[PDB]
């Protein structure tokens, strides 16, 4: 039943994610610590709401309790090493936007870091996707959107950047 | 009475770090979702374990959850724009993780962006510290030494390369 990870992908505050040596099309984020049930809820949901149903599903112990993620291995070089990109990438960072919108999920880790850019299909695949979430509480509609907002010329302007 | 954020200074997939407009040497780590108990206390634990006891308290709102973290603005620039290091930076990264061993800490987030690196003091200093864990509910000894040796490896060749 248990996972298999290969290899070292990635590494974050709360988890690794090592490939999954069952299935190559797949990655396995292990949390390091215990995460909320809405945290893991979202992480799971955003992903499929983004690359489609089915593209992540939760992976549990024999207790029954959420010990990591099975997602999709995304397509892309991480945007970080790619000095320089051509023209028509600046369209394909706006259809990231559009199609995280549409869904209505508010990126919000929009650091260079955090996305892949796949040259031969002109895309750009975000890897961590969370929204930003109102509550009269934390955040106010304001709040969010002012943020969102700076996030995403952030972006945008580091792809103009490398063009 | 209220946290005061100032503009942004990073990003992750669960918060958004500005600075605290009310105190210089600080920041504010927003979360954008509500955080375990156990993940929050252990990222403030952590921190105050390497930085120091005070560095790193917990925001609250008026329901008694957990919204952020104030902790102190770390010193350095990012490791990542700095393509070039001294000589003594090597024994600079090897005081960082004796540090962290010290204290218990099995340093994670080992990747060149989650480290900041003061030139004036030659010293290095981690942004999101979190530990690996052993549990019956899945990190065995050997899964964690295992991981830890190979990030720690890793940072360190990274440092090595920019000598």
């Amino acid at each position: 039943k248990s996972p298999v990870p290969g290899n070292v992908i990635g590494k974050g505050g709360n988890a690794v994610v090592y490939e999954d040596m069952e299935d190559t099309t797949k990655v396995l984020k292990m949390f390091t610590i215990s995460q909320s049930h809405e945290e893991v809820t979202s992480e799971v949901r955003c992903f499929n709401q983004y690359y489609g149903s089915g593209s992540a599903e939760k992976i549990y112990n024999d207790n029954g309790n959420v010990i990591g993620i099975r997602m999709n291995k995304i397509n892309g070089e991480s945007l970080l090493d790619i000095p320089s990109l051509p023209a028509q990438a600046e369209q394909a960072i706006y259809d990231m936007f559009d199609r995280l919108e549409k869904k209505g999920i508010l990126f919000v880790d929009t650091t260079e870091t955090n996305v892949l850019y796949d040259r031969m299909r002109n895309e750009f695949n975000p890897i961590d996707i969370s929204s930003y979430n109102v509550s009269d509480i934390s955040w106010s509609e304001h709040q969010v959107m002012q943020s969102y907002h700076g996030g995403k010329l952030d972006l945008i302007s580091v792809v103009l950047s490398k063009i």
